């Protein structure tokens, strides 16, 4: 197990623009395309993902080729932020998955901003850190996929995904 297929598991894989849970256009591996109400203005901001007309629909490869950038993406902003690098810093290999997840869904400042949680996994208290992480829209949200990277996270094994 990895990010690669622990990501996978998580959000998917569609060909065709959907909406995501919250209601936006999405597209490929969980690629958040537009937050805007416009079918159009999500085709356009995929075609300029894509470098082609696509008419809302991609391949495989395309997908693939997004994937890769949003995980590149996603631990690049990790390193470049003041309040995630020295978290991730002291973590093992499977909890740094795990904020990468998280990272990946909710962005950057959405992640850096749980304050609380992100003291308790540098003190290393990872049950209270789980209990923290639960009392968030995100987990009321999507709670089958907070509680598995919240096990991931409290546990350091990848048993939630196996
Ligand atoms: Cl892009
Ligand atoms: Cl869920």
């Amino acid at each position: 197990m990895n990010i690669f297929e622990m990501l996978r598991i998580d959000e998917g894989l569609r060909l065709k623009i959907y909406k995501d849970t919250e209601g936006y256009y999405t597209i490929g591996i969980g690629h958040l395309l537009t937050k805007s109400p416009s079918l159009n203005a999500a085709k356009s901001e995929l075609d300029k993902a894509i470098g082609r007309n696509t008419n809302g629909v991609i391949t495989k490869d395309e997908a693939e080729k997004l994937f890769n950038q949003d995980v590149d993406a996603a631990v690049r902003g990790i390193l470049r932020n003041a309040k995630l690098k020295p978290v991730y810093d002291s973590l093992d290999a499977v909890r740094r998955a795990a904020l990468i997840n998280m990272v990946f869904q909710m962005g950057e400042t959405g992640v850096a901003g749980f304050t609380n949680s992100l003291r308790m996994l540098q003190q290393k208290r990872w049950d209270e850190a789980a209990v923290n992480l639960a009392k968030s829209r995100w987990y009321n949200q999507t709670p089958n996929r907070a509680k598995r990277v919240i096990t991931t996270i409290r546990t350091g094994t990848w048993d939630a995904y196996k």
